[PDB]
Formats: structure tokens, sequence, C-alpha cells
């Protein structure tokens, strides 16, 4: 209708995302791998903007100096070839054995010190490519048992970590700013900064705050029965969504990373609203896997899914918005006394207000409907095309 | 052996625990009501130091004056006769109709205004009790449809409520300070604020971010399958327990609120292993419900029960840290090296060190294992008293 | 467009619905009781065919001859002046402290007799009333603790309460046949045949088998994590979907008895293209809550939504399977093949096929692609209104 | 004190388990393979019965005829030099990318008839190894998306496929039987078959019911939340408990496969109680992972730990039985009347008795307690070793 995306829309894929082998703990890949130029290619002609990669997605883990240049110089070319941008970039500190028990708070301090090398001569390549956000998730900072990891010790940790990022990035003058991804567990039992809360309150304790966000993924805070919108809603709230990732996941359970849209459809409903009414301006960036079923037609196919979905939703958000008999149903619900302070006439005024207590009629109040259930089905003839 | 508490052991309870009548949302009452006296008495004699109480669980909503007067003197009489202190008291922002859309957030101004002056007035009588600590549970605060609540509206309302309390506590040169319970959901269908982490994030957006701190439930952080001891150690990291709720919970379900030691068995004993190493001061407070099955002696015998596994934890974490087959297998797992800086020689030493890159052993690192599985069962062995 | 429903589309609902008064465990009612002539008028208005009922909701608990008399019959002459019909009915063992341990599997003997007289009593007013199906939702049997039950007793007494139920049916020779509604938990920790499947299991051990189906409830297998479709299919396959209670459930939480549409909408889309594609008969019962958030107004908006909701997944869902486009991708992903018999040439022609085994190209089947990400975005965009 | 397995106690452990080398999806191997005959002996060394194993993890997919019988023959030479016995064995139809949509309900035919003839060929192999039990667990049996899988012709092709299994085991006299091992979901969205339930009823519509029961894991159940202990009293009361897979899981999340008494300590407490006082007689088999973190020593102290705990619980289990406090909480909570027959006098006679509803008093029924939070603290002290 028909819900094509372009680069000005601004969606952005990991490299890891269609080049996912399909690989899981109890099956082995079901498609060769891909070359990232090829990737930047396919996703460019899809209609997406960018493109995203940890360090050992584009170069091999091991690679020689002559190689690394040869792998980044066949990139740049496919990104000046396409018009494909590069607004973020992240370190893989979870895939070789090494980092089994975490990266930035691994026991072993040798590995945490590693680690930080290891990011750091990625964020030197983020910047040369042009990144504007350097994403960390943790996923090895955890436990399976209690006694493996004191948790403020590794807290302790996680904020040096942190902090020596923000003073490396201070002393070289980059632009760049630092999204944490929190999830709750997967691979670890347990991991460290679980939900997109922790993640935000951690970043008050760093000695640059200003330097740190979050990069929520939907999947992530739906794995411990979230909401995500209203988790994003409190991002925004703070000043804090530097990032986020799309995607799809049907509850509790391991990270199923399906195409956006797919999983909670009104949660995807929800988030788009929240984020096109709030003007995020960031790339909407899809971190999913093509289920292994598929071949690399259902690749690309779920690809443009992701996009066509967020299209979908953008424009029945809007809809909904815009309709004066949804303007109608908020008032009659009190959204905009909701949006009113509480008490502007200060504290005081507030005591000596016998309309607060002495005189008010709580069973009036108490009698008066919140309307909700005429709003949400006004919300799901928008979704669905229902409305006349 | 025998594991019997006495006040000196700090163990303190709601009064609507123990006066838990049983209704539940498919259930009459199986319990007649209990008078507060009575709760204090016999809780007394179990050996617990101390009640806490919602203003309408010691006080009728709606009472006059007078009425009020004898309530509070009634009470007053038990704690004095028995020595049982209240150390915390809250107030009731979700029973009565006019809370059913919130108190602090509710969307109706007239509603928000009223909570506010509800929560002023029983603050008073808290401080008139000695209590330290006042408890906020928003268990209405939320919605159960996507355009019911702009949840940046709403924390902004609930900003300013709590801002508005911050200014009261320090006009009137109160010490008492607020603590923040957070819950994922039940009985709104999602809750604002809903976890250790998203109270941790929002009390850094309050003007005086040093009045507040969380009021964790075990079972509340566990109906996000999030790890409860985790979460414990980022407050007491941020420094922000300043009260803390005990129960148990069998995972992901409505609230069970059972004795503590119930439900996650080893959730609990790495709980206490957490407060007691950490010195935590504060109540262990119970926030439970003896079931419904239950007569009064069971009730009685499900309090007697949540302060006994306490107890009994509290000795097994004990002997398990004292014991020096673990420090030995502590020191095996690198749990001293997890507590050593990463970098205290700075980023440029750090930057500068071949052997954190370029001569690192890689290899040699990753096959060195943490040894926690044995660490793991030693714990084990010392919950379940099969060590030898 | 519009979705409006009549009695012909089979759509019931209990009086406990659209009565429910609001109260949760931590929440007094917002509504006033509903008169059921009140409901069964209303619930006309709006185009639903009937109503169902616990004994309990129809003739107050403890009732009289004489009262229970003109229960009925202002009862009878709602349902004759609309039209109204009540093809289910149920017994009320939950609410009554009497039935905390449960009622067939009830600890206590006595109670175990009285909640089946209390069954056989309103099966003979079921009878009375027209009702093809009676339901049995055991919320009450199961525990809070591993020892307060022994599952293989309460198994057996399970069994004899059911079979003495069908040999009172039979011995009246009634036309009536028995549901069973599983649930996994709440009110108890865990309740007895949790889910569809072990329901449908225990059935097969009932002496009459013939006279037993399931009541499966969308958000009761949600409650689980589990794909309510496919347990309805599998319900199906077993010729045992005697009747069905539709709503809305987010995840894993207690039991919210959204409107149906709302919570999993597109668990949704695809329970109703299978009800409608197996030819189901039976009525489309919503057992659901409207939020205590909402008057009266806001009650029959969200029941009249339930139906709406129904009627377009319903239009949805049919023009998914009409178009041709599905139907070719339908067949690329193999969906066709799915239905052949697997080896209608036998076992032993199997065995010595070796197209089958030693002549089988692994490596060529492992290659095709299943397009099954093609074949659910045309899905989606059909449920969305997004084709063309 | 000390817990030390023998042979005698029938611990069972897959080849799989202690030679899991740490893949997971973000993570590559940790440890180096083992060769079966080293996992024989290392086990027999630790005090196991003997060892279970898929085809593909005794003989590597793809021998040709020759290395299959000298990997067989060294298995041999190895379970002869230990006393180890083989008791299951089972097909692995999930590692191959051909398994991607199942193997007896892939959509492709060509793929059903190969999954049959590579079970059929690995019978062959089992019952020459002296195994009884033959495990199926369908881990690709089901779907990400709904138009994928229509479950009912699902069902009719898993049917026809353990049909055909029985027919072959008939038609060569073999007195071997089949588990089948359900699971909700992982790798798949949805599995077939997700609940002991589901598996139970299944079978019920099988040819030859008699020659199939389940294999249940303790994880599988908990990852929908379930009751481990309830379902498999379920599956004794049924007779089908064929076989289980002991392991850890921390609720509602990817498949953990922690080590034994790891997890819900408290469910496995229970599930010991039950297989011991049902007399359970089938192996204690251990289906875990050593997590990755851990080298080889860690592998087998993780392995040594599944038997420890389960003969610690077994110890606490039958002391609580035996405890005559205990014999007496259970009378005082009606545990004997739960195991009474609710009417052996008959229906008329029920009918008739004025005791089971004119004269039965409700309230007084209903006022009499449980017991059961007494009972349940001396079962936490029995299973704590805190009694006296
Ligand atoms: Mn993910
Ligand atoms: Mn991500
Ligand atoms: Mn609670
Ligand atoms: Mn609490
Ligand atoms: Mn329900
Ligand atoms: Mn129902
Ligand atoms: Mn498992
Ligand atoms: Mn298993």
């Amino acid at each position: 209708m028909n819900y094509q995306p372009t680069p000005e829309d601004r969606f952005t894929f990991g490299l890891w995302t269609v080049g996912w082998q399909g690989r899981d703990p109890f099956g082995d890949a079901t498609r060769r791998a891909l070359d990232p130029v090829e990737s930047v290619r396919r996703l460019a002609e899809l209609g997406a903007h960018g493109v995203t990669f940890h360090d050992d997605d584009l170069i091999p883990f091991g690679s020689s100096d002559s190689e690394r240049e040869e792998h980044v110089k066949r990139f740049r070319q496919a990104l000046d070839d396409t018009g494909m941008k590069v607004p973020m970039a992240t370190t893989n500190l979870f895939t070789h054995p090494v980092f089994k028990d975490g990266g930035f708070t691994a026991n072993d301090r040798d590995v945490r010190r590693y680690a930080l090398r290891k990011t750091i001569r990625n964020i030197d390549l983020a910047v040369e490519l042009g990144a504007e956000t350097y994403v960390a998730w943790g996923g090895r900072e955890g436990a399976e048992s209690g006694g493996a990891k004191d948790v403020r010790d590794a807290l302790d940790r996680m904020k040096e970590a942190f902090d020596l990022l923000g003073e490396y990035v201070t002393s070289q003058g980059y632009d760049i700013r630092f999204a944490i991804e929190p999830k709750p567990n997967e691979p670890r039992g347990d991991i460290l900064l679980p939900t997109v809360g922790h993640a935000l309150a951690f970043i008050e304790r760093l000695e640059r705050p200003e330097l740190y966000g979050v990069n929520p993924e939907v999947g992530h805070e739906q794995m411990a029965g979230l909401n995500f919108p209203h988790g994003i809603a409190q991002a925004l709230w703070a000043g804090k969504l530097f990032h986020i990732d799309l995607n799809g996941q049907n509850g509790i359970k391991y990270d199923q990373d399906l195409r956006f849209g797919a999983g909670d459809l009104r949660a995807a409903f929800w988030l788009v609203d929240l984020l096109e009414s709030a003007g995020y301006s960031g790339p909407r960036h899809f971190d999913f896997k093509p289920p292994r079923t598929e071949d690399f037609d259902g690749v690309w196919a779920s690809a443009a899914g992701c996009m066509r979905n967020y299209l979908i939703l953008k424009e029945r958000a809007a809809a909904f918005r815009a309709d004066p008999e949804v303007q109608e149903a908020l008032r009659a619900s009190r959204l905009d006394e909701l949006a009113r302070p509480t008490a502007a006439d200060g504290l005081q005024a507030l005591l000596d207000d016998r309309s607060a207590f002495e005189e008010f009629d709580v069973d009036a109040a108490a009698a008066r409907g919140m309307a909700f259930e005429r709003l949400d089905q006004l919300a799901m003839d928008h979704l669905l095309g229902a409305r006349g």
C-alpha cells in the first residue's frame, strides 16, 4: 500500500542477523556463511539505511594486520557502492571460550584487561567507519551458581571497565557514545544488568554518565515478562535511549530473535506509537535471526518483513493518534489530566486544600469509569484496519 | 538446634500478613479478622522484634478522629506491653476503588492529590510510632492496555509526588526515609517501576535522591524470573537497600507470598549469605500470607517458620563462608581476583601493556577451568548439612 | 465493516464475566452487583446467543427452595423475553471456604461427598435449562506444598468423582456431556490437571471416556507459556473439544481474563483460523472480566469487543486461506505433503526402500528452504489488512 | 556421610552429558571431545551403573560399516571392562540440518521416511547392547509460526511414525519399549507434545499403547512452570513412567540442564520422595550439561554431584516419611482421608445420604484448618537436617 522502505526510514541490520548460519545448541548450520559485502548489497536492495557489526563479524578473530586491512577495505567499498551507513558497532565479548566467565567481569583479571583492549581496538574502527554509537552487550557477565560471582565486586569491575572506556573516548576526542544492552539470562543463568532499569541505574554511578545510555531489545525485556514500551518510555524519560534493537519474542523462553512484528504484535504497535510520538531519531535497528528453516530467499524475505511491519504499524499508530474519535476517547479517559501537574500550586497549598482530603468525595471519584476498554478497542480497530 | 528467634534478630511482620483473612479473587475469607493488639501479642510470643502497618490496617478507612485516637492508643499499649517496635509504615493506595487507576499516577488529578494527602497524614503517624522507614508500593500504578497510561507522563507525576513527600519530611525535620517497592505486575497488567533496577534508576531523578531507597520483595523480583540476590547486590552496591521484604515464590505466576524459605530455597540461602556478609542492619521483614487452608494455629506456625528458616540459612551460610575448604575453592575459582581492580595502573598503562593484548595467551586462559561446580557442591553440602 | 454479531454467531458469556464486581485480592469492588436478568437483556442487545452460569451465580448460596424457584423463574423469563440460550452450566466448587483444599479432591472426605451432591443438584438444573455441556473447573484441586497432597491419591479421588457423575447422567438418561477445564495454577500454587494434555490423558482413564472432553481457556494455557492453538489442535485431533473459553492473557502471570483479542493477538488469529477450518460447532464462549477500571458502559463495550474481535479475525483468517497467493505459499512450504501419509506402502516397503536411507540425498533435502517466513508475512499482511 | 554412589543405585548418564563440549548458540566449544570409552571408564569410577546414547554420539554421522563396527566394538569393550550397562538408547533426529523442520513430522515426506529408517537402525543396535527402553525426543517437531505446521496433520504423522515403530519391534520380537520425551519449546518456538500430559494423551491414540510411556525431564516441565513431582505422579498413576531424566532448572528460561539438585531444590526433594515411595524401579538417568565454565575435573565433579544430591535427598525424604511426628502431622492434615474412597457405598447411597448435603455442616468443615504449614515446616526441617 505498499509499505516500501527506503534509506530515509533509517532501518539498520546487524551483519550477524541475516548472516546467522542457523547453529543452535541442538543443531548444526543450515546456511553457508555470507560475505559482509553481499549482505551490504542485498540489504541495500531491500531499502535498508545501514548495517552494524561486532569486530569478529567483520574481521575473523585472529586475523593479521594485512588480512584486517583487506576485510575493512572490501567492506568500505561495498558501503560506498550502495550508500549504506554504519551507525553502530560493538565488540564480541561472548563467543570465544576465553570469555566463558565474562569479559569486563570475568573472575580472571587478565581476561578483563584483554576484553578492554579488544573493545578499545574496535572503538577506533567504529569511529573510522562513522559510527555514532558503540553498544556493549555483556552476555557472559553473570553466573549459573551463587558462589561463582560476587555481584557487588562484579559491578565494581563493570564500572571500572566502562569508566576506562569513557576516559579513552574523551582522551581521543571521539564523539561516539555508549549504549549498554541489558538481557536477563541466556547464555548465562542470570546476566548482570538484566533489564533496562538495572542498566539505567548502573549508568548513574559511572564517572561520566552523559556518555552512556541503553540499547534495549524487544525480546530481552520480554524474556523477563516485562512491558517493552513501558521500559522504552522510562529510558526516554531519562534521556537515555541511545539505540534500540527491534525483533519479536513469544514471552518467557530462550531468545527467539524473530523478525520484528512477530511475537507480541500489540506490543510492537505500542512501541512504534511511542517511538514516533516521542520523535526518537536514532536508527531502527533489527537484531533478529531468520529461522534456520529458511534458505537465503527466506533470509531476505524475513529482513524485508522487519521493515514492512514497522511501516504498517507506523501508519496505524499515526492514524490512531490523529483520529478525532480517539482524541475524544483519550480525553474521556483523562489522558490529558495525567499530563498536568498534580500540585503546581505547591506543597503548602496542597496541605491547605480541603478539596484534596476532608471535602474530597471519594465515592464520586471512585464511581467514574476510566473508559479504557472503549479506547483500547479503538486502538485494536486501528491496528487491524477495521474502522468505519 | 534450636533456631529460636529473639527480638535481637530484628524480625518484623506486617499486620496484614498474619492478619490476612484468606480472600483471594476466587475465594471468600477463611479466617476471622485479627485485632492488631492480638497480632502484636502473638508475634512477640514467637520472638518477633516488631510490626509494620498500612494506615488502613491500623485505622479502618473512614474512621472519625475519636475512633482513630482509640485504635492508635490500643495499639501503642500492646507495643508497650510487649516491647515490640514499629520500624516501618506505609499507605494503602490500592484497596479502595478510588485508587482503581492509581494513587500518585491516577489519570484523575483529584485522586493524585488525595493520595498525597492520605500518605502525608500517615507519615505523621509513622513518625509518632518511631518508624525509620516509610514504604511506598504503587500497586495500582500501571495499566492493562497501551493507550490508558502514557508512561512518561506517569513518571512525571510519580516524580512530582515523591518530590512533594521529600519536601514535606524535610519541612517537618523528620528523619524518616522512603523505600520504593517495585513489582512487575498484579494487580495491574503491568506496574510502573517493575523491578529493583527501574526503581533505583527513577530515584536518581528525584530532587533529593538521598531520601529514597528501595524495598525489594523476594517474590516480586522472582515474578519477573530475576535473581533476587543479584538485585539485592545491586541495591547494596548503590547504597539503597533501605528495607527488605522476605517471602517465598515459585517462579512466574501470581504473587504467592509463601513463608520465607518456601519457594526458591537456594535463592533464600544466597540471599541470607549476602545480607549477612554485607552487614545489612535493617529489619528482616516478612511480607507473606499464611495460606488460606490454615486456621490460626497454622498462621502462627507459618510466621514462626519464616524466622526459623532465616536462622537455619544464616547458620549454613556462615559455616560455608568460614570453612577452609570453601575458602580454598573460592580462591581456586578466582573470587579473590574478581575483587581486585582491573587496571589500577590506569588507562595508559593498560594500553601499553602487551600482556593485555599482543602477548596475551588467549588459549591458555580459555583452558583454565573455573571450578564453579565443586564450589557450588560445597555450597549445597553446607545448605543440606551433608559435610564431612 | 461492520463486524456486527448476531445470535447466529453462537457467542456466549458467563454471568460471572460481565457481572464481575471488580474484587481482586488487593482491591474492593468497583461495580455494583448485576441482576442476571439485566445481564441477559444487555447481552442480547449486543447480539449474544446465550449465557452460562455457576450454580451460585444464579441462586445465592444458602437459598431456600422458594428463593431458588423464584431466581430460576426470573432468569427463565429473561431468556424467553430475549431468545437467549443456556448452552453450558457449571458448579462453583471454589469460592466458599469449605472448598479451601478442594471439592472433588479435598483431603476431607465429607467435603468431597458434599462437592458431588452440590454438582449433581446443578446438573439437574442445567438439563432443565437446556444445557448440552457441563463444565468442571477444579480451581481448588492442588496444593501450595508438597506434603499436603498426594497426587496419585488425588487423581484416584478425581476419577471416582467424575465416574460417579457419569453414572448419574447415564442413570437419568440425560444427554449432557462433561468438559474438564485445565488451569496450571491460581488460586492454588499448582492445580491438578494443569493443561489440556493432562486433562485429555486423565479422561482416558475414566470408566466412560466418551462422556468427557475438555473446556480449554486461552489464558490458562498461556499461563504455562503454551501455544493455545496447538493445544486446541490436539483436543480436536482427539475428538474432545466439547467447549472453549475465549479471552486474552499477556503471558506468564496471574490470570488476566482480558477481552478476547487482547493479549496475544496473533495467537487469537491462529485460534480463530483453526476453529473455523475445523468446523468447530460449539459455542464461542467468553470467560473474561471487564477490567475493574470500567463502569457499566465499559463492561458492555468490553463484551462487545470480544465478539467484534472474533468476527474481524474470522474475516482475516478466511481471506488468508482463500488467497491464491497463500495457497501457493502453503504448497511451497509443503503443508500439502505434511497431510500425506508417511508410509501408506507399509513397514516392509519402507524398510526395502533405498530412497529412504542408502540413496537418500540428505544434503539436497537439507538445502531446501521451508519458505515459512514468506508464508508468515502473508499471514501478517492478511491479519493487518495490508495486502495488495 | 558419605552419600557414595555404587552401581546398585542405578544411576545412568548420557554420553552427550559429560561429553558436552560447551557450544551454545552464543559460544564456541570450551572442552575437547571425549572418547565414549573414556566417559564409560570415568563414570564407572564415580559409581555410575550405566550410560545411554544417541546413535550419533556413539557412531559419527556418515560412518562406513567398518567404522561403525569398530566404534561399537570399542564401546562394548569399555562396558565389559567396567561392568557398565546400557539401559536406554535414542536417535538424534535434531542436529543434522535435514531435520530443521522435524524428523517424524517434517513437512517433507522424504525426511519423515528417512527419520524412521534412522531410528529403526538404532533400535536394532540398542537391542544388541541390552537396552530396555528406547527414548524419542522430538525436539524439531513444531514451529516458529502458525501457518508452517498444521498440528492435526502433524499429530497424524507422529502417530503413523510411532505405530510403524511398534509394528517393527513387534515383528522382530524385541522386548524394548518406547518412552516419549515432552518439551515445551527450544529449539522450536513451540514443540509438539509439550508436556507430560500431552504425551500421555497422545499415547492413548496409538495402535499398541502398551508399548509406549513417557520419559519426563525435570527441566522440561519446569520450562512451562509446571510442578514436576505432580506430573511424575500423573505418569505413575497412568502406569507410564518408563524412564526419567534428572537435572536442574531455574524456572522459565532456556533449558539449563544444570546438575540434579541444582535449580529447584525443594522440587528435587519432593521428586525423590515420590520415586522412592512409589518404588520406581527404572534407572535414575541424568540428562545434564556440566557448565561450559568447567574443565574436565569440573565435568566429573558435576556428574558426581548429580548422584550425591539424589542420595542426600533420598536419605532426607525417607527420614521425613519415617518420623512419627511427621506421620502424626500427615494424619492431622487428613492425608489418610485423601487415600480413602469418596463413595465406596455407591452413587445411590451418596444421593440418599443427608450428611452429604442437607445436614452437612459446611461452616464446621470450613473452620477446620488443614495444618499444612506445620507439615511443610517438618518437611523443610528434614530436608535441611534441622530436626530435634
Ligand atoms: Mn535477543
Ligand atoms: Mn541485541
Ligand atoms: Mn508479594
Ligand atoms: Mn511487600
Ligand atoms: Mn482465566
Ligand atoms: Mn474459564
Ligand atoms: Mn533439557
Ligand atoms: Mn532429556
